[PDB]
């Protein structure tokens, strides 16, 4: 059960804002497959990112929805492979939502090598204006 | 097993096989669709049952008649499958594939609760 243990470590180093801990449990060349809406100039939106890429588009993020948080709500493991379902809080403006994602990443030597994800941002737009 | 429930799920929706469909989802399953299948009855984040699943994905299956899905990765632990699938096609001439992640709860070879979501903007962003 070591690759659930790195899923989980992952979501609470995002939540906390640990880089060194980010930095361990990721591989710098992790193929990092983010969705569309995370797609830009040098990135077309099929196209994977590295580590760095992630955390990138993570900090964006998190300048606009300082206090968003992703807990785990169920967790499946199958060899090298975790898929988990999470949901992220937090306020705009004092307005809360609630967003559901969808992951899945392999896992080896307690390292993500690749992880999908995707995230409902039409419902949290829904819930906001 | 569950992880068979869910590629024969796959494979009747592929197919057109509401029978199939029908037997492998429970009617009083409980299926939370993304805010894009949201409506003017239905809001988003509101959860469906079955035959609002299966109502949506006939117009979705009518406005990309020639779309699959393939299950890529699967992973099983207990009662919960969850799944990584490549939905691919061809659109007025142009080709597009697009990632879902699922989520499913099986119980007594029946889908019970479903989570999924799609990379719309994506697929859009490969057509126009």
């Amino acid at each position: 059960h070591q690759p659930s243990d790195t899923i989980a470590g992952l979501y609470e180093a995002f939540n906390s804002g640990d880089l060194e801990t980010l930095r361990e449990l990721i591989a710098p060349d992790a193929v990092i497959h983010l969705p569309g809406t995370a797609g830009d100039a040098e990135h077309p939106p099929g196209t994977p990112r590295d580590r760095e890429g992630w955390l990138g588009v993570w900090q964006f993020t998190q300048a606009f929805f300082p206090d968003m948080t992703a807990t785990v709500q169920d967790i499946v493991q199958t060899g090298d492979l975790v898929a988990t379902r999470c949901v992220a809080r937090g306020t705009h403006s004092g307005r809360p939502f609630e967003m559901t994602m969808l992951n899945m990443s392999r896992v080896r030597d307690g390292r993500i090598v690749e992880h999908w994800t995707i995230s409902d941002n039409v419902t949290m737009l829904a819930q906001l204006g």
